[PDB]
């Protein structure tokens, strides 16, 4: 039941031209389009502050109006090469305001200028900094969550695998990239312009981020982690997505290892739809974000 209005939004001659450009040019074009869309959205009256870390990355702290006990480390998507904290401001503002959540959004190194494993090292450094400094925000280490979409879902689940002695309270994975090696059925079935994420476009990101059995390394494809625990997990995904079969594989691995896993699989939307919040006419982005909020606030 792919929504029939999506093809005209996601596949245009303009979009096809942009997706063949150098990723450094795509980065600018896409950022400019996203920023202009975001500027049309009214903002909640929350306090935002950029915190520069010693490794030169930035954590943007979104502080809710009401008293809050929860912190969420959010890592944006973009194929490890595109997007920024600025192109995800509207999602974080909604989670902060409507969820009553402290959000810390990470600006990390992007390929091809800062190739793998720069982003992994930035994700770990940010989590360790937040864990150590949480009481500066009048928050406690027992209430730190991690959340990421796509490449960001990749990075936050790697945090959980790599920090077994102080895992997050829960992890929220939004259409995460967890297996860059295996060819599943979804990788052909949904490899079309109308579904946004195409195999052709994605291999540009792989070449810029990584540089193929050299894709089974667990800090690239966390499906390959061996003998690690994971916390309570919410997986949000679109079913019409080249990545979906690896995501199903991840869900099954987590369930078999004893992890509690909730899922929100949206069978009308496209990979990336949470970013459509307030822009696209559909209810689905807000529905997914509300489910995330209710999952965090139960904990």
């Amino acid at each position: 039941p792919y929504h029939p209005a999506l093809e005209s939004l996601l596949d245009t001659p303009e979009i096809r031209k942009i997706k063949k450009l150098d990723l450094r040019d795509q980065r600018k074009i896409f950022a400019d389009l996203s920023i202009a869309q975001i500027k049309r959205l009214p903002r909640p009256d929350i306090i935002e502050e950029d915190i520069k870390l010693e490794n030169d990355t930035i954590l943007r702290h979104y502080k809710p109006k009401k008293a809050s006990d929860k912190a969420v480390l959010f890592i944006h998507g973009g194929g490890w090469c595109l997007s920024s904290i600025d192109t995800y401001d509207h999602v974080c503002r909604y989670l902060c305001d409507q969820g009553n959540l402290n959000i810390f959004s990470l600006e990390y190194g992007l390929g091809p200028e800062d190739k793998y494993p720069a982003a992994v090292n930035h994700a770990l450094y940010a989590y360790d900094w937040l864990y150590e400094n949480i009481t500066k925000f009048n928050l406690s280490t027992e209430n730190i969550f991690v959340m990421g979409d796509s490449a960001g879902g990749n990075l936050v689940t790697i945090i959980c695998h790599e920090r077994q002695e102080n895992m997050p309270k829960a992890q929220i994975l939004v259409y995460p990239a967890v297996d860059m090696y295996t060819k599943y059925d979804s990788n052909t079935k949904f490899d079309e312009y109308k579904y946004h994420l195409t195999t052709e476009w994605c291999e540009l990101f792989l070449k810029a981020y990584i540089g193929p059995k050299k894709l089974r390394q667990p800090t690239i494809s966390p499906l390959f982690y061996k003998d690690t625990n994971q916390p309570d997990t919410l997986i949000v995904a679109a079913t019409h997505d080249i990545l979906i079969d690896g995501i199903y594989a991840y869900e099954e691995k987590l369930k078999q290892q004893g992890t509690y896993v909730e899922t929100h699989y949206d069978d009308e939307m496209y990979h990336g739809f949470i970013g459509g919040l307030g822009v696209v006419p559909f209810e689905n982005p807000k529905i997914a974000l509300d489910k995330i909020i209710e999952f965090i606030n139960k904990r």
